[PDB]
This record gives structure tokens, C-alpha cells and sequence, in this order.
């Protein structure tokens, strides 16, 4: 039957069904308020598919320069077409090569750059604010978003939308890689996944992408997403709570010593935005310092609500295409506060 939610992370993660149902507050505001990320499936059955698809972007704005970057090892491609990225999405035999004749795993730089979606991609951007769930905290004049509404004392998020688009990691090796390495925002946030691609040449790559969860501490419930209702897993998210940051900074300040970094001991590990958190690592976190996050496998149409001052990373499964608004809420405008 329809029900109105469920719980993944063996109930430590909200999973809210119907977007658009005027009664999500309520479940919503208990869980939000303690801290917690929250998931909402379905958004993609509310947008226009066409809009979202990697050929229109190609075709539309496959002329404009930009700088691309290789996952693998952070390395910047300098000065190329949008369309060399996009052609290559799903086809592996059209991606930019490594010195070493490889498919590059490459991600997409600061596109479309600063505040220019709105500008660039008005129907698209018409297409995502009407149908974000929870509106009177995710849209720009909800009521319950204070982002236009607070004083200079506060730091105010920039204006939105914001793209993620990257290739999936592949290998054995790219388990242990970040699509995005840990870092916080000082904003709350919902970033929706718009398309999923998987791709062909080298397609039967179902296999790696299985350890990849299981490996990620992704919890039964999830894993039955994927083989009982066939829906398309696009990416694997670890988040850990706001109150829980500096234990992480101080794992990783003492990694950083073992693998001889020299940095003064008060240097800031998640705002260098310089790590993924691997198995070994998120054990070490657990058994050393008592911290644990919720693995989290977002899927074609999931909203993922990541609250303000969450340490949060991201890796790509397969090929994504994710847009981002951020917001205010007032249970966590402490976090953007600029005193005490
Ligand atoms: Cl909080
Ligand atoms: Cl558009
Ligand atoms: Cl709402
Ligand atoms: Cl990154
Ligand atoms: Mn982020």
C-alpha cells in the first residue's frame, strides 16, 4: 500500500514517499530538529524528464569553456568545452584519456559558474523550485526560511541553484575515492538527484557497485531498494552530526601526523576539504572516538536534506546529475552565526 513515510539507518533516517503531500511538517520538524538528515523519494515523477537529460545539456551549451576535474587525484583539465564532458557521461569510449590510455573519472567545475543558473537555465530552474519538497523552508520566500530575512551577523547563503556533475567511480582502487571529500556548510541544504546514467563499452559493472554498499555500511532495508523494486542508485552519502565535528577533525589531524603532514595542531581537516573517509577510516572514527554517521544510498528522484554544520562526503556509483538550493531554517541558524 501507499503509506506517507519509512525509516532507513534502522530508524535514525526519516524516509518521506510523496513529495507534494501538505502534511510532511509535521513527521519532518521532530526529526529535523534533533539534528538528522532526512530523505524524501520521489521527485523526479514531478519534473519534466526532458530538462535533465546529458544530450540537452550538451546540445543547448556543449560551446562554453570550463574546467573540469579528475577524482582520481584532484588534478585540473584547464580550458575545455562542456560538450567533452558531456559526450562522455555514458559512452566510456568518448571521456578524455590519462597519460596512462584509462577513461578519465572526471567531475564538471563551478557550472553553470556563481549565481548564473537562473540567468542560463530559466525553465530548469522554474522546472526545481516548483516542485522541492517541504516549500515553506526549501523555496526563497518560504516562511520558514530565514535566508532573506536575517541581519549581517549572520552569514547568508548565495543564490541558488547549485549542479554536481560527475562521472561514477569504477574500480576497486575508486573505492577508497571521493566524488566530493568531507566538508561542512554553514547553510542547511536539499540536493536532489535529476538522472542517473549507466553506462555501456564497459556496461556489466553491476558487481563492484554491490561491495561498494555493502562495504559503505549501507543497512539491510537500503539493500532491498535495489534488488526487490529495480530503482537506480545514484551515489553513496556518509554524513555525521554538527555536534560531532571536532572529534572528526581530531581523527584526522592525528592521521595526518601518521602519514608525516606537518600542520599546526590547530589546522581545520574538514574545511581543507582534502579527505574521504574510507572504511578504515570510519571504523577508526567509531571504535577511537565514538562517532557514527548514517550511510546513506540516494536514488533517481531521492531529495537528501543535510542539515547546517553536517560533515558530509559523497561518492559517485555511477554517472550523476544532482541540483542544490540552500536555505535557512530557524532550528539551525546558530551554525551561520558570526559571534560567540
Ligand atoms: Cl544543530
Ligand atoms: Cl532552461
Ligand atoms: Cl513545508
Ligand atoms: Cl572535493
Ligand atoms: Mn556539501
Amino acid at each position: 500500500s501507499m503509506t506517507s513515510h519509512s525509516w532507513l539507518c534502522d530508524g535514525r533516517l526519516l524516509c518521506l514517499h510523496d513529495p507534494s503531500n501538505k502534511n510532511n511538517w509535521k513527521i519532518f520538524r521532530e526529526c529535523w530538529k534533533q539534528g538528522q538528515p532526512v530523505l524524501v523519494s520521489g521527485v523526479h515523477k514531478k519534473l519534466k524528464s526532458e530538462l535533465w537529460k546529458p544530450e540537452a545539456f550538451s546540445q543547448e551549451f556543449g560551446d562554453q569553456d570550463v574546467d573540469l576535474v579528475n577524482c582520481r587525484n584532484c588534478a585540473i583539465i584547464s580550458d575545455v568545452k562542456v560538450r567533452d564532458f558531456w559526450d562522455g557521461f555514458e559512452i566510456i569510449c568518448k571521456r578524455l584519456r590519462s597519460e596512462d590510455g584509462q577513461p578519465m573519472v572526471l567531475k564538471l567545475k563551478d557550472w553553470p559558474p556563481g549565481e548564473d543558473f537562473r540567468d542560463m537555465m530559466p525553465t530548469r530552474f522554474e522546472d526545481l523550485m516548483e516542485n522541492l519538497p517541504l516549500p515553506e523552508y526549501t523555496k526563497r520566500d518560504g516562511r520558514l526560511n530565514l535566508a532573506s530575512r536575517l541581519p549581517s551577523y549572520f552569514v547568508r547563503p548565495d543564490l541558488g541553484p547549485k549542479m554536481y556533475n560527475a562521472y561514477g567511480l569504477i574500480t576497486a582502487e575508486d573505492r577508497r575515492v571521493g566524488t566530493t571529500n568531507l566538508h561542512l556548510d554553514v547553510s542547511d541544504a536539499v540536493n536532489v538527484m535529476v538522472y542517473v546514467g549507466i553506462p555501456i563499452g564497459e556496461g556489466a559493472h553491476d558487481e563492484e557497485v554491490l561491495k561498494t554498499i555493502d562495504e559503505g555500511d549501507a543497512d539491510e532495508v537500503t539493500k532491498e531498494r535495489i534488488h526487490d523494486h529495480k530503482e537506480k542508485p545514484g551515489a553513496l552519502w556518509h554524513i555525521y552530526a554538527a555536534k560531532d565535528a571536532e572529534k572528526i577533525r581530531e581523527l584526522l589531524r592525528k592521521v595526518g601526523e601518521e602519514q608525516g603532514q606537518e600542520n599546526p595542531p590547530d589546522h581545520d581537516p574538514i574545511h581543507d576539504q582534502s579527505w574521504y573517509l574510507d572504511q578504515t577510516l570510519r571504523k577508526r572514527l567509531y571504535e577511537e572516538y565514538g562517532v557514527q554517521g548514517w550511510a546513506i544510498v540516494q536514488f533517481l528522484g531521492d531529495a537528501v536534506f543535510i542539515p547546517a554544520g553536517a560533515p558530509h562526503q559523497v561518492h559517485n556509483l555511477y554517472s550523476c546529475i544532482k541540483v542544490a538550493e540552500d536555505f535557512v531554517s530557524p532550528e539551525h541558524v546558530k551554525h551561520c552565526f558570526r559571534l560567540t
